[PDB]
């Protein structure tokens, strides 16, 4: 419909940890913007199923915030592994953009490549190698003109989909606020 090589790739993942070699994916979820962040589409919000031996590496942090959100129920709940999960979000991203042509797009997102590189690196290889890191300009503005970071907020509930939005709020905040173009 909309489909450019100029629309993004928004990504956003939870995970059992922080470390791609010992811990899970757990959630995911995508949305695609066009080239003004105008959202085009929102694609699978995915609770990805982990045995109770993975979810059993969680620390207390990731241990009360996938609860409380009720992730860990739809973690418990599902029958969507990984595979399928890749399946699913690309059979919605080959509808918006093409293989290979948006960077990926969110807040330290590369930490999500990390775990996409480990555990789903068909899904990894859609993207272009560059980064849209929200969180680069969070960070120089900070530096810059920290009063305009008091204008915008986040609930962050670590529900992929919700923070996925939020990052896309962020970016379209600092356009209006810190960009000239
Ligand atoms: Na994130």
């Amino acid at each position: 419909m909309s489909f450019s090589d100029q629309n993004l790739i928004w990504i956003d993942l939870e995970m059992t940890g922080l470390d791609p070699e010992m811990h899970k994916i757990i959630e995911m979820a995508t949305i695609v913007t066009d080239s003004e962040l105008n959202i085009l589409a929102e694609g699978p919000v995915i609770a990805i199923h982990q045995p109770e031996s993975e979810l059993a590496k969680m620390d207390e942090w990731c241990t009360t915030t996938h609860t409380a959100s009720g992730l860990v129920a739809r973690v418990r709940q599902s029958q969507v592994s990984e595979e399928e999960a890749i399946d699913q979000t690309l059979a919605f991203l080959k509808q918006w953009v093409p293989e290979g042509k948006s960077p990926i797009c969110g807040n330290s997102i590369g930490q999500d490549r990390r775990f996409l590189y480990k555990h789903m690196p068909r899904l990894e290889a859609y993207f272009h190698y560059r980064y849209i890191d929200v969180s680069t300009i969070k960070e120089l503005t900070r530096r810059w003109q920290p009063e305009v970071l008091k204008e915008f907020s986040k609930t962050g509930s670590h529900l992929a989909l919700d923070d996925i939005r939020e990052s896309i709020a962020e970016l379209q905040f600092y356009r209006k606020a810190v960009f000239k173009i």
